[PDB]
């Protein structure tokens, strides 16, 4: 496909929630561009290209068994962007917990992801 | 005065708030002097305190504008944020509700640098 139409970024950014809710890095690595950006959490050095964001996120979602739901719609632009709230649930301590986080994705002219940055810190960690 | 994430959070809600009030000149004194709006993002950016006080003065011109929270703020703590929240108004002399998230970046003063809302049609509904 091209830049994705507002309605298509809803598609598109749901099912990366559901890939994260499987731990499918492998399928969420093909949805970035080759050279994407991912800056999670926002604050910290981006991740650049399909390689690191692999190792990245082999290291969370391969090394505990994490889950993951939209926790309202996925707000879409015009200009290939969207951004969406959601909730993951891991263990932490032994015990299992709550990250609230929203993700804002820019997809390029081949519908892959070009930059995700990832808003949450420890005030959004409950237990 | 670079707000940590815990200031970020009362910021972003504060905001809300002047906004369903509609308080226009209390939500213009938040931004700072050069800051810009892109609402929707994909639009071109407003620059300056007059055109950003023109902006709000047209949305919520009275003009029954509500508008509240649909989750919790997700805050960096490099003075950036993130929200979902909700819009009720009136439109097509329908009433409708529109689903929003903003993000935005604080100055060392604590003031809004650059404020962004991801929305489109898509995310209209009538209620
Ligand atoms: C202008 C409007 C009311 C104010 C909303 C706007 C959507 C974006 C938004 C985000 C803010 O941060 C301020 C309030 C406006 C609505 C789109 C249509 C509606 O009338």
């Amino acid at each position: 496909m091209n830049l994705p139409t507002a309605q298509e970024v809803q598609g598109l950014m749901a099912r990366y929630i559901e890939l994260v809710d499987v731990g499918d890095i492998e399928a969420i690595v093909q949805m970035y561009a080759d050279d994407a950006t991912v800056e999670d959490p926002f604050g910290q050095p981006p991740i650049h290209g399909r390689e690191q964001i692999a190792a990245f996120y082999r290291q969370g979602l391969g090394g505990g068994k994490v889950r993951a739901c939209l926790t309202g719609p996925v707000r879409a632009s015009h200009n290939g962007c969207g951004a969406m709230p959601f909730r993951v649930e891991m263990v932490w301590n032994g015990q299992p917990c709550a990250l609230d986080v929203i993700d804002v994705m820019r997809f390029d002219e081949h519908g892959r992801i070009q930059t995700m940055q990832a808003y949450w810190s420890e005030v959004n960690l409950s237990v």
